[PDB]
């Protein structure tokens, strides 16, 4: 199968996308109530606008790719007066980026971003969407290095 | 239909997204590693659970006023025979009178009797009891749901 | 017949119930996802396994005095290169003499350095090792299960 859904609880899902190669923790964080097919298509709705988004910035399939990588973690949602959801994605540049270049990805990350999650609009799912962007460096040669390493999703597990 | 996990081999969770049930499903006695005969055992008290819904009337009516009979985790004896607990909710307004609850309960035990065939052995040659937890909600809450997350504490 | 689910990226729980086998794959040394060729090579060592079981004793035979061979976890190492600990239990029956013990202890040993491929790359290009606990239980106990889930406390 091309997506594996477990619920851990009610309201605790993970996702593995193995076909896109992603992985989002889906929290129904504000009710607690049991996440439902409209929550988890919502899931992989956003999980395909930062892929896209990463698509708009460069490839990253390409044998050296020098980044930036924009990976979404959780997508938590908010069901209990309006449908909101916030999207935590992770920005990974590389360790040698210079000041500038940092400054650079994340404003575009976050430009692309806007447009692919429909950031304050009601999406197709009725869906309003914010994101928080957090910033990594790692050395994007290694091979430590995974964008989507088990360490980046302590937060929401 | 419905999505089942396990998180230990004896602990298995298992959301029915068609019926908008979710059930912990334990092999509590033993700890054996659940089998596909105990998914189906599961399966069939969650469907039982919700019939004696509809007999205590339609969940899904806006305006219902309850009670609502939720099933929260079906746990195995597998040791010597074939035996379940199967543990539910009885979510009751909070605008009710004593008489109002002890008389849902009543209701509700009834229906469960039957719709789980308690202290008989059914088509899996499983014997069944339940357990009932009674709880008090404003059913017309924003912030109501009758399978929240925190109502299953005790079986996570 | 297999339910896999992910407790987190690099930690997934696979039960197989044809087979009647459970293991945890866990992509420790990285710590990154496990993907559909880390969860085909941990189908393949659990096959490995239950066929290093059908060298030492057809385990099911009504009656079966032991041993047991049973895989626990599957910990892959894909840092650098591509490797596998295979973490297994054997588990003899309680009332054993030393020397039956040792005998089923090289038994297996060796079966399993040649079902799971010890030291060399298998079809998978992963070039595989394991690790061995010594069980003992009383294997006509009813309260006995080859998996019981107390077995995988250390993985979970």
């Amino acid at each position: 199968e091309s997506v594996n859904t477990s619920f851990l609880s009610p309201s605790l899902v993970t996702i593995r996308d193995f076909d896109n190669g992603q992985f989002a923790v889906l929290r129904i964080g504000r009710t607690g109530f049991p996440a439902d097919k409209g929550d988890i298509d919502l899931c992989l709705d956003k999980m395909k606008g930062v892929r896209d988004a990463q698509q708009s910035i460069g490839d990253d399939t390409e044998f050296g790719f020098k980044g930036p990588h924009i990976r979404i973690r959780c997508v938590d949602i908010d069901d209990k007066h309006t449908y909101n959801a916030m999207v935590y994605v992770d920005l990974i540049v590389g360790t040698g980026a210079s000041e500038v270049e940092r400054e650079t990805a994340e404003e575009l990350a976050k430009e692309k971003l806007r447009a692919a999650l429909q950031v304050d609009i009601a999406d197709e799912h009725s869906c309003v969407t914010q994101f928080e962007m957090k910033l990594r460096e790692e050395l994007l040669s290694s091979d430590s290095f995974h964008p989507d390493k088990d360490e980046y999703y302590k937060d929401f597990l």
